């Protein structure tokens, strides 16, 4: 089902790609929680340009955002970026 909410946002996806492909294309890095989803236009309903995929844990999402972030896809450079992130606490010891 799902353990956490460590989802990832993908953009600039070729209109020739399908949920089946992506699943695997990404599966390589880490394990997917459930079938991926692609945002389509409310008009044609073929392919908008961006999709949404969630991994098992952050460890998996990290790999992608590291490599997948830019990976030249089917004549279309994809971009992986954490769907949502909450600013953590930690300024750091500084003197200035």
């Amino acid at each position: 089902g799902s353990s956490g909410s460590s989802g990832i946002f993908i953009g600039n996806l070729d209109p020739e790609i399908d949920e089946k492909l992506l699943y695997d294309t990404f599966s390589a890095f880490g394990v997917i929680l459930q079938t991926p989803k692609i945002m389509r236009d409310p008009d044609t309903g073929n392919s908008k340009g961006y999709a949404f995929i969630n991994f098992a844990s952050f460890d998996a999402s990290d790999a992608a955002i590291e490599a997948m972030n830019g990976q030249y896809l089917c004549n279309r450079p994809i971009t992986v970026s954490y769907a949502f992130k909450k600013d953590s606490k930690g300024s750091g010891p500084s003197s200035g």
